[PDB]
């Protein structure tokens, strides 16, 4: 029931994870302009540690127990690590793109890590009652994230080329959505409530990941720059 | 005696660091010059981690317990935390007002950080004798990080503007007593010493925080930039 | 056996460390380009920082137990938190020296850090034939660091000045061996098989460091900039 009937979902997120890895390696291997350089560094990073976090969960490392409720809960704080890394990488990559203000970087960086790092403490956190507390705060600091990311990657992501407001709104849609996700997944699911089986909740994040990871990896980098 | 009698300060802390936050939440929206707005994203950020961080002391998942000597202390980890963060953003903040360089920054940031860091190691080593030993060397970062802060953010502070001198003259005085008082009142507390109970220690903590926190990020900002 | 007879190469450690840290900071204390000042911020945090993270070990907070193989073994996580700073921050130096794009950086920085982070995991697993499958993506990460170093630190660190090509050949046969060394001693000492004495092991880490730490500040500072 914990640790055991999901491996599967894990096995198949690590195998992705890593050939997605594997994948942008051979095929950075080249790159010109110091930028483009930039915007491969990154979408590597990303599969390679959102790769070892998931190898972590898969053989049992990442993957701990939680007093609430009345019994012990399995809780994966690999994950926490995963996004705690990714989702800043992953953030500075959608900034750059739309080349944006240091300010509003530092902001959304760090806001950012109130986000992981609140909902990190949440998932810890043993009196029921309380876990709530913090996915309400966690998603405050997610709320504003993506505020930002819509009404600004959107506008600040217009004034300049041709197809920038087109493949821009493409972007926004998948990424916000996609994000969103990550709340009420985590919710409805063992981590949270009770509503949905671990073995269900991972193969959700998973795709989730997956999908995430590399598929916003390369949305990304088609977005010339 | 211990994660009990001084809720009501921490419950207080809580109070006044989110208010705090609101207040620079709803009073920054707006801003023009990049410049500007970085210095807003830094004074809000302080608030609102020093926000969580003062949640998870009052709900107690930030408070721990050490052997040291002879019976268990509380130790509020969730602190050092706090500073953690803070203390190098708000370090941050100082440098970029009076224009410094990428090498005294790089100093300054890693020097406060082997101060936090080792003080926090301090608080959580379970031999008495030793607590102070880490007590010194945390000391010897700040102390050498509040050098720089003086003799620096006086001489490399005042060959500019007209009040740059004035204001700054001021900024320096209330940096430095304000965080000298961290290591003292470390001290003679509950988390080293037993000269101040926890109860009275929280309540020094919390004036010290707000004021720093707050505070000094009003009069932060109130020196334009 | 553990925690015991190699205080002497850990005490030896603290006062190489330290002394090598003081030597920094009364040899630095004048500098004029910025950029100079920026070698030495780098030069001295990492003597600084790895100073306390030795004294940690000789104390003996940074000094644990893991289950694995059939009994309970010694593993320095404090060695871990050391290296986890050191080795960005000195990579840092090395590439700001030949001066490389923001990509190369970012790439590389990151890199080093699932090097680390994940070597780090591998000596904190609890099931034996796991640990070198950790070592074994650790070493990837790491392959993949030198490989960017060797192979750039000679071409990019060719095109410049005079002695470039010269002193650079140095630095690189000297950083390449150094490091590639750590894996190596890891994995036949006490952390990971059991080919080594943990007595021996302390010993041969710590020449290792100190010949890193300041050897390599040295002989880095040396190179101009
Ligand atoms: C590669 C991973 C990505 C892009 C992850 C994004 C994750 C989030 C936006 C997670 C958000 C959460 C909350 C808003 C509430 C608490 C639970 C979290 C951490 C799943
Ligand atoms: C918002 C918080 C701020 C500005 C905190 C500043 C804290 C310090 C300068 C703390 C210093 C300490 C020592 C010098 C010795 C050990 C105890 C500490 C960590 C309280
Ligand atoms: C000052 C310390 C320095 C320059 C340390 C460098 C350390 C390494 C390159 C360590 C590498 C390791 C592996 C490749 C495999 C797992 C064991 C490690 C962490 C020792």
């Amino acid at each position: 029931i914990t640790g055991r009937p999901e491996w599967i979902w894990l096995a198949l997120g690590t195998a992705l994870m890593g050939l997605g890895t594997l994948y942008f390696l051979v095929k950075g291997m080249g790159v010109s302009d110091p930028d483009a350089k930039k915007f491969y560094a990154i979408t590597t990073l990303v599969p390679a540690i959102a790769f070892t976090m998931y190898l972590s969960m898969l053989l049992g490392y990442g993957l701990t127990m939680v007093p609430f409720g009345g019994e012990q809960n399995p809780i994966y704080w690999a994950r926490y690590a995963d996004w705690l890394f990714t989702t800043p990488l992953l953030l500075l990559g959608l900034a750059l793109l739309v080349d944006a203000d240091q300010g509003t970087i530092l902001a959304l960086v760090g806001a950012d890590g109130i986000m992981i790092g609140t909902g990190l403490v949440g998932a810890l956190t043993k009196v029921y009652s309380y876990r709530f507390v913090w996915w309400a705060i966690s998603t405050a600091a997610m709320l504003y994230i993506l505020y930002v990311l819509f009404f600004g990657f959107t506008s600040k992501a217009e004034s300049m080329r041709p197809e920038v407001a087109s493949t821009c709104k493409v972007l926004r849609n998948v990424t916000v959505v996609l994000w969103s996700a990550y709340p009420v997944v985590w919710l409805i699911g063992s981590e949270g409530a009770g509503i949905v089986p671990l073995n269900i909740e991972t193969l959700l994040f998973m795709v989730l990941d997956v999908s995430a990871k590399v598929g916003l990896g390369l949305i990304l980098l088609r977005s010339r720059a």
